[PDB]
């Protein structure tokens, strides 16, 4: 299984999909997206690799992105799906029962509070129940089939507040909110816990990480990346956490980060072929050839 990484920023919305070997260290250069994207969301299903939302930027035009898009390694190619109702920027998503959750997002200035069910298997959208808060730039997680929207920009405040989404009961709760401000930040599920990692409280560009106990409800600092960093991708691979890239204020990162949760330390592993923020990223099958 690989770390794909799709789309991103440098100035650009870019349409790389780039696929990284922890072992080897290879990346692999492999089908372009169809368009130019940055701050999408990746996720699996099944064995597909699933783009969502996000933004093109480019020297012609600026529009946010309400599409779909499927990438299969088993044929290196890329397929579109049914769009969301809306574009969403600076999307969060997250799988229940094989089920894509599109969680918050922008368009133009509208900041979503609203969330939308995939099914794959209809090829359908659905609304569900729009979340407490509007958030952009959200973090999502699923910890036991529950969807979690943490962080974000409501377009006045940074936000550290969290939120969970109760699939049968169609309803959001608010839970304990992290000991951080976030927008931006990297957001994904280790072992039993929710970790947060980077982001931006509208002030400084972040390498703290605190991760969500749900048993005891309770957000706890562990240690912090190498790298300040904002608009970074997350993925978990092989009982590790890895950030790829994002912004610091002054760069886009090609860093690489690990998190090996047995010993609470960062290593950095690898860089990327360029710097970018704002991609998508999740774990996958090797392709054929």
């Amino acid at each position: 299984r690989l770390i794909y990484t799709a789309g991103g920023y440098f100035r650009q919305s870019l349409s790389y999909l780039e696929a990284y070997n922890p072992s080897d260290g290879t990346w692999l250069r492999l089908a372009d997206l169809q368009v130019p994207r940055s701050g999408l969301a990746g996720c699996v299903v099944g064995g597909l690799l699933y783009a969502v939302g996000g933004r093109n930027n480019s020297p012609d035009g600026n529009t946010d992105s309400s599409a779909l898009d499927c990438y299969n390694p088993m044929t290196n190619q890329w397929s579109p799906c049914a769009p969301m109702s809306v574009p969403r920027n600076r999307i969060g998503v997250g799988v229940i029962d094989g089920h894509i959750y599109a969680v918050g997002g922008s368009h133009g200035c509208i900041h979503h509070n609203s969330v939308e069910r995939y099914e794959p298997e209809r090829d359908e959208w659905h609304l569900v129940a729009p979340m407490l808060t509007r958030r952009i730039g959200v973090g999502v997680a699923v910890l036991n089939r529950l969807l979690y929207a943490v962080g974000g920009f409501d377009g006045t405040n940074r936000l550290n507040s969290a939120e969970c989404y109760y699939p049968e009961r169609n309803e959001w709760r608010m839970i304990t909110a992290m000991n951080t401000i976030r927008s931006g930040a990297g957001v994904c599920v280790l072992h039993n816990c929710i970790y947060a990692a980077g982001g931006y409280d509208g002030q400084d560009q972040l390498n703290s990480v605190e991760r969500y106990d749900v048993a005891t409800a309770t957000w706890t600092f562990v240690a912090p990346m190498k790298h300040r960093r904002s608009a970074l991708g997350i993925t978990v691979h092989q009982g590790r956490i890895y950030v790829l890239g994002g912004y610091d204020g002054h760069t886009f990162l090609d860093s690489v980060e690990c998190y090996d949760p047995d010993t609470d330390t960062w290593s950095e592993v690898t860089r990327m072929t360029s710097g970018r923020s704002g991609v998508g990223v999740a774990v996958t099958m090797e392709p054929s050839r």
